[PDB]
């Protein structure tokens, strides 16, 4: 099953779900507010702190989504958004596997492509969202790994929306904020890792440019 590429189309009575850490937990509120308050669309907001694709043994996001969708069958779109717990060494079978090693990788994007399969079996529209710039270094080297990793994997499967650049600014590198209209906006938290309530707001309009409602006229018959 080929979902659309550049966007999700959505009726009155889906639902959308939202996956992840906390990148998503700080973000998904305002899309659920902007989904219902405009459409009608409700939402299942499952996003947990801590949580990735590296350790299903704290928080198993493969076997949730898969059950999640099984429950509500109305879920129409899937939006993910996670890295920052998952640059770790992890075990698998007999196996300890190494970060960024290709045997690593493999089994990673294997996750990955569970989650895929989960939605698109069931019709539903996946879009995943880029992992952001980082203040420190070390984590900032190893989300650029994983977000090429992810991004050179999923881009014409899925929907993508990067958001690194979107929180610099264009600047190409991490920044607290983002000058909108001359005036400095903070767009990051204390943490150098997540957002103020401005880059909750930006990243769920971004969010909000990749779907798509649709009335019941539409499509329309020729």
């Amino acid at each position: 099953w080929k979902q659309g590429t550049e966007a999700a189309a959505v009726r009155s009575g889906d639902k959308v779900f939202f996956a992840g850490d906390s990148l998503m937990q700080g973000v998904a509120p305002f899309v659920q507010k902007s989904l219902k308050q405009q459409y009608g669309i409700e939402s299942a907001n499952l996003s947990k702190q801590s949580t990735g694709l590296s350790y299903p043994s704290f928080f198993d996001w493969p076997k949730t989504i898969e059950e999640t969708l099984k429950k509500h069958p109305e879920i129409s779109v899937l939006a993910v958004f996670l890295g920052p717990n998952d640059p770790w060494d992890f075990p698998v079978g007999k196996r300890y596997l190494k970060f960024a090693s290709d045997e690593w990788a493999q089994e990673y994007l294997k996750r990955v492509d569970r989650i895929l399969e989960a939605a698109h079996t069931h019709r539903v529209q996946v879009v995943w969202l880029g992992i952001p710039y980082m203040k420190k270094v070390k984590l900032d080297g190893q989300m650029r790994y994983l977000d090429k990793l992810l991004s050179e994997h999923l881009k014409g499967k899925i929907i993508l929306i990067p958001t690194a650049q979107t929180l610099s600014g264009g600047k190409g590198r991490y920044t607290d904020s983002v000058n909108v209209n001359g005036k400095p906006v903070r767009y990051r938290s204390k943490d150098g890792i997540h957002f103020t309530a401005e880059g909750q707001k930006l990243l769920a309009e971004k969010i909000m440019e990749k779907i798509v409602f649709e009335p019941s006229t539409q499509p329309s018959s020729t």
